[PDB]
């Protein structure tokens, strides 16, 4: 089963082959090394600036989206939505009681800068959140921008990264993000499990929240910074991380920047040449390729027929349910012989 | 480095093994599948009753035990004290301002039922909470005892299996217990990173407060009744799960039981002639040897010695810091061969 679904992605073997190493207590001496190294892979990915928090929260992308919400002093929040998972944001805000508040773009289209300029000057916000890459929608948001506009307001910076750290130039001092995080499991081409996060200095002090035990930040800070006991951590999971985050390192982010570029390129002539379009109006992810099917062709049955042919992609979510196909393109997923293995696929599929 | 910590385990090679089986999707059919055989499984150890939530949790063993309290939908909450755990769940149900009542009992003691049925007297709880095995001090809690008191009063029970379920005889039914949890890296001998859990229908019916969005069970119970979305899983471990889950239901939990407990008694006599003394001074958890050092020797400074032997083992923990030494015999822990080698190097770091 080809693993063409935009997260979770295709695990090396190099990498898979990590969690078959000899098992350890989470407070042995050697995991806290291990947990060490973990920190400086991840803080070059990152670029999270001095006193920093850096760690691999023991959940999926998700718990890193909340732990950067649950431990805010207070809101209000502006969340800048324009797709499913900006739209899961507004929601845990508001489950917090941050008093978001909503600014909205069409799916399919970026967040506009000036849009949230005039909106910010409306009201003082206490934090604004983006996502960098809208997986919902193949949207690539101007986080950098965004970053610059936050700062001028006072504003925390929080940035969704999981379809962009490891694949696509990143960086929170550059971008001016107070809040950074993603999954293992994304560009990062790990195994499913941990959350690398980053919270800033400025996030640090404003993150007195204390709403959850578990994604409690201060505490996660004791066992990563301190080697203190917080909650025992999927060891395997680590050392995985840590032998996934040296082979991102070792090829950086530039070089596979163009393998989903160039991929993502040549896979839309060969959809448009079959009838689909491409989702998003503008700023495409290259990450990500969201396609509508032809005229005719049903999307969730063009996702089964595939998956029976071999190839696992994903369908739409919120809101493009039922409407595309989501392409991964991120990590191991942005590879031409994976492509041409799925057009294979694809066009017995479609025969039917 | 041989892992005799109370938590985590040892890992089977069959279990670990499985971690090399091909990627998929969380929402991959062949997924969905292993999800429901994870959930026959889990619901032949916990016997939680008819239209109970059985799932596993991504994250340790304190996701699955916040899960249970921060989903209620109103207090108070007794909770019975009498070890580093139990105050844990105290410390959770005081943030989610469930208005947590304290019953204690010395570390070392088992906790009393009839001090409980008094304190159940006194007020009219929401919910009663009890750690069955005391990790941080080795002692047994008699749960059936405290199960059938909380029934009377009408409240639901809850109730940490961390160091029972999976090696000591267990039934939510016959307990009348309502949430009951533990991590995968306990009894069970998986790798760390799950938390399976069980709530009764009347958890469920109780279960209506919102504070968590990773945690809320509402959402866990779409995914895994439904499978639906919620968040991507630890898809290798949910494999490695169902395979640890198997080994526990062929050997049957009675013979794991007396594995355990034959262990014990050994490797107990063995320290007691090296001058050591049992912690417990009643009732004590077969799956948690916890002992004293011998006169003249340092516990934690003895820990540092057999981890410089090869050997990992744990201090003292909350109550019992300092004062104790604390061996696993859970799961591949209840081990002759883990223990004589365990004597072996005792032996070593005690001429030192
Ligand atoms: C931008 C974005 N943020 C957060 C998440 C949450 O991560 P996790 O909890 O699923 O680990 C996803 C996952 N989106 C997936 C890959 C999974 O449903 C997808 O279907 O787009 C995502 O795309
Ligand atoms: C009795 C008890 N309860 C809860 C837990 C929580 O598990 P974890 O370390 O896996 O989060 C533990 C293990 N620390 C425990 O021993």
């Amino acid at each position: 089963m080809l693993l063409l679904t935009p997260g979770p992605t295709p695990i090396p073997e190099r990498v898979q082959k990590a969690l078959l190493r000899p098992m350890r207590g989470h407070l042995d001496p050697e995991v806290l090394r291990v947990n060490r190294a973990i920190q400086e892979r991840l803080a070059a990915l990152f670029d999270p600036g001095e006193g920093a928090l850096v760690a691999a929260l023991a959940g999926s992308g998700s718990l890193g989206m909340e732990a950067g919400l649950a431990n805010l002093d207070r809101g209000p929040v502006l969340v800048l939505v324009n797709g499913a998972f900006s739209q899961r944001v507004a929601e845990m805000a508001a489950l917090h009681g941050l008093d978001p508040e909503v600014l909205d773009f069409p799916p399919g289209e970026p967040v506009d800068p000036e849009a949230v300029a005039r909106a910010l000057k409306r009201r003082r916000y206490r934090m604004v959140a983006l996502v960098h890459g809208e997986t919902s929608t193949g949207v690539l948001n101007p986080a950098e921008a965004i970053g610059a506009l936050a700062k001028e307001a006072g504003a925390l910076f929080f940035l969704d990264a999981v379809t962009t750290l490891g694949m696509l130039p990143f960086s929170m001092r550059a971008m001016g993000v107070d809040y950074a995080f993603t999954g293992s499991q994304k560009c990062l081409s790990a195994p499913p499990g941990l959350a690398p996060i980053a919270a800033s200095l400025e996030a640090r002090k404003a993150f007195t929240g204390k709403r959850g035990w578990y994604l409690d930040l201060a505490r996660v800070a004791e066992h990563w910074e301190r080697g203190g006991y917080h909650h025992t951590t999927p060891v395997l999971l680590h050392y995985a991380l840590l032998e996934a985050l040296d082979l991102v390192l070792e090829e950086g982010v530039a070089a596979r920047e163009r393998r989903a570029r160039e991929v993502y390129a040549w896979v839309l002539e060969e959809l448009k040449a079959r009838g689909f379009r491409p989702y998003p109006k503008a700023s495409p992810l290259p990450t990500v390729l969201v396609v509508r099917p032809p005229e005719g062709v049903d999307a969730d049955r063009l996702v089964r027929a595939l998956y029976a042919e071999g190839v696992a992609v994903a369908g739409g979510i919120g809101p493009t349910r039922g409407q595309v196909l989501r392409l991964g393109l991120m990590g191991e997923g942005a590879r031409r012989e994976a492509y041409q293995a799925f057009l294979k696929a694809l066009d017995r599929a479609l025969a039917l």
